[PDB]
């Protein structure tokens, strides 16, 4: 009978863009693809199509080329500059989510002007403001990691629609995608993200493997111990699935060597390893 | 500087099933894209590596094909029964996540057993359990719609970074992705998807659009009113831009007739339109 | 020590151009996905970087867009007019290929100017000029089919690599991708293409298959048979495995009702079905 | 009037292949995608579905798996495996076509046992055996590059749909997609492709380029030029354009530094570049 508007939000996703720094002739590259997307007061604008609200989308897109001229930092640095427009500029927008994928290039042989796409792993970012605070969560993903060995999967328990074969010696495969969140926005965000890009890799790889969960709860360990300016780290990993062909119907054995590499079904483990204290539930991790 | 394992959940996603029933000449098929993820006591598990309480991602496999055996009459019905396996199975199981992708299929020239996929749209469904309470929520995705006319867009504010000019005759061009929270598991969900679908289509096509957001509005406001059953929906419409290419350089007009069809940027104009009074952020919503 | 230049080609690729007709209320819509590339004399734009024969991509972008405001009545006749452009507009130029994908919207419910995307099938056509001839194939992709039954695989050599087991009950599913060239480009392009895709449907339904070459063959045969201007058809279909899940494990068993659609690996049979008479290898089909 | 088999090839496509050699501590990795089709008489297959002749494509699977277990130096010598082994073990099998990707892999901090994938580019491999003729053709895909100067386009004739203006700084933006038709088997495939890759990366970056075609040419010429064993190679090279963003309407200027990477359209320029005196039409191209 009776409608209400709730939780609602717009801007403009993906906007691709590259900005070259060169002032010398060493030339620079920083690649984004920014979304950007308001939240306050645009009431009006869903039930009576009144627009005086409702900041062109078209604008929140010139708005991030214009800021780029500027040059920033980093990706967060980036993204903190458009929230604050937007929320100070227009008292009608109380907040937003801004968010960035960051593409890495490598020189080509060291060349002054010539790269290559590093497209082995995505960094990211993303910036919600809401009234008077903000929080800033960062992240990488795209990044496929396998283990040739120091794997195990045993002692689980065995009902009527188990036919899963225990192990000690199992390739471990999955596609590492983290996003953590940061207490503070006081943050050096590219040696923070390289370090815990390091600390993740280090952790599944040295970690001998009793489960994926384990080499989850190692991995995000690391990092909570590590930086005490991140609060907490989601992690979401599939288990990539690398089946022992069965070679006895050739003659043959299969000493760990020979694998098919499935597409689907993969397992997909995930966990939130957490500072004890901090918070649960941010709302950063919705909408 | 104390660690602390937080939210997790795990299981087997993606499992491609196809069920043909076959019990008359007349074979029916039924298409899903399975996921399953369980929630409960796995501290042991993340923090030692014991997996006494890991129910494998191999086992939540099998019974999907298992529970496939006995026919299902909904998507949502299977799910129903898949959540309550597990969470009955399991004392250590308190809840999860099942959730499925359901693919359509048509019959060619009405053939009793050969038929064409119709990949126009993908129907949706996710049931949670925590504890004693269950939710489900079902949507709709990859529908893609437009408007040569009907749709109007201005009286936005104009500041220092806008340059797009007022039209009050424009091309709407969206991907239908909706998604609805039921109040009640007694629903003839196959009958409120295909109604829910038709108000939202006709919605689209029949509100004079001021703004994509008073057209979303209208949509939800549409299914919130015709369904008791219904508590809240939510939608993400990106605002697919058709340019209206300029020919005036070569002496020749263009009355809407010629458009660019661009891939990005987008507009993303997103909203949750509520049963008055109904529960403001149900946890099923943030996963 | 000699280096050549020897076949090439250039333009503008995936030029989305959306046309719409709105002479009177009722709207039409046409979608396509446009590619343009030109042949002929580009040695010195190569060798030297002497861009005078060079008819900028950006130009043959502008061309199609420019086209388009007179209309077309079909896809083909569009490309057929922009070969005549570039061919006869420019001396050097000799030749190239014109190729186009098209969409298909449907109204929704009868609407005068509000549609849907069929995304069931993308229609295609390419046109290739060379000196005073033209050549044109039409053809349809990303339309998947299956039969529940009506498929059988047996008769098949062993040898040591071989474990599959006979059948005459199987699920029988593909993607249906197929291209024909005419004879003639005074053709009913639409008409065609329409009876066409009738017949492979028909072909691949009612054909009591044996394999999947032999279903493939039956469904060339029809288009040969029925089409007088198609001198031959190409076909690639996928083998979409859908395996019979053993369910013997939890104490069930499986009437050809339960499958496992994996995603790879897929069998793949080709096939040329041609007119007895016509062209062996006309290089439309190498480009 | 009557209807006849022309050319036809079928077999197992994708399959995923993962070879870990762990004779000693220090694990290897071989990733590969692996697609087989076999060429003869199947005349009886199609037209009868008579499959006496039809080695089943899961037999070509199992065979993949079965030689892979021996291990293989290079992607180029186990496809060359396998096609012996299919030409000559069939007397109705007189060739056929047998492709590879092959995925990139790099240890973890140098860890014996623990790889994350190198994403940058993909390796291919195709190999088509007619009689007792061996042709391979090697690759390289997905490779993204781009000049953030060094790149000009003047000159190119301004006819009547003409508006692009002359340049002489721009970005360069490309998707290095190259194959090369060996003349001969005996090659060390693994360093050619190393060569290789390293003279189109060199030639793409140090060349100062008045046209994507020049680049190109250059490109190819370095490759025929350093390797006899090479007569040909072709390349596919996109014109990914990056937009110089227009800030003069917001009061900036843009000195080359910020740009809009657009997705579509894209130039698409294409060529072939072969030693003197070469066969020009290999069967191998067609596919
Ligand atoms: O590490 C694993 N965790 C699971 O939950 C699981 N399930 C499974 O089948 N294999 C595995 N492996
Ligand atoms: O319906 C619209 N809403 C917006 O917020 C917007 N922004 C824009 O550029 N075009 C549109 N259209
Ligand atoms: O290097 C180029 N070659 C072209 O053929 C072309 N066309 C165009 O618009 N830009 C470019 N650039
Ligand atoms: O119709 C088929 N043709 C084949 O060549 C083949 N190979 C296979 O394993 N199954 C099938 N089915």
């Amino acid at each position: 009978t009776k409608v209400v508007l709730g939780q609602n939000q717009y801007g403009k996703a993906e906007v691709r863009l590259v900005k070259v720094t060169r002032n010398t002739a060493r030339h620079e590259i920083q690649d984004l693809n920014v979304t950007s997307q308001l939240r306050g007061d645009f009431e009006a604008a869903h039930t009576a199509g009144d627009n005086a609200h409702v900041v062109a989308t078209d604008t929140q897109k010139n708005t991030v080329y214009a800021f780029a001229r500027d040059g920033f930092a980093t990706t967060e640095e980036f993204l903190l500059r458009l929230g604050k427009h937007f929320t100070e500029g227009f008292d009608w927008v109380t907040g937003g989510r801004w968010a960035a994928q960051q593409f890495f290039w490598d020189r080509i042989n060291d060349h002054d002007h010539a790269f290559s796409r590093n497209k082995s792993e995505v960094r990211t970012a993303v910036l919600e403001i809401s009234g008077s605070e903000q929080a800033i969560v960062a992240g990488i993903e795209g990044l496929t990691v396998l283990k040739s060995t120091g794997s195990e999967f045993h002692g689980f328990p065995r009902d009527k629609y188990t036919t899963l074969q225990e192990t000690t010696d199992r390739i471990l495969a999955t596609d590492v995608s983290a996003r953590w969140r940061y207490n503070t926005v006081e943050v050096d965000f590219d040696a923070v993200y390289a370090s815990v890009r390091g600390l993740l890799l280090k952790a599944f790889a040295e970690t001998h493997s009793l489960a994926l969960q384990q080499t989850m709860y190692e991995m995000g360990r690391a990092v909570i111990e590590t930086h005490p300016e991140i609060d907490e780290i989601k992690m979401s990993l599939p288990n990539k699935h690398h089946f022992l062909v069965d070679l006895q119907p050739f003659g043959q054995d299969n000493p760990n060597e020979v694998f098919y590499a499935a597409d689907r079904p993969y397992g997909l483990i995930e966990a939130t390893i957490q500072r004890e204290g901090s918070r649960a539930d941010h709302p950063i991790w919705s909408n």
